[PDB]
């Protein structure tokens, strides 16, 4: 599961996702991968 | 020429880079594109 600090971030981390991996894409766009079922609150999007 | 925000936005890209292309790793990561060889100086990283 991605879990993003904002909008901007997740739309980052999509846009990335088109060509690019789960944690090339995480670390470009300052989102956090979790095996979690729920994002923590600072990284909600 | 490629042209970022800042240093958060020029890692962005360069890591977007490794598989994403020019144009979706520029929105991705707001960063703008140019076929000069100037960056504007609102986008110089
Ligand atoms: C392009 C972009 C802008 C801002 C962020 S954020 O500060 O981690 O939400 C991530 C990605
Ligand atoms: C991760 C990240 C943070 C912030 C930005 S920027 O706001 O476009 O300089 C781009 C990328």
């Amino acid at each position: 599961k991605s879990c993003c600090r904002s909008t901007l971030g997740r739309n980052c981390y999509n846009l990335c996702r088109v060509r690019g991996a789960q944690k090339l894409c995480a670390n470009a766009c300052r989102c956090k991968l979790t095996s979690g079922l729920k994002c923590p609150s600072s990284f909600p999007k």
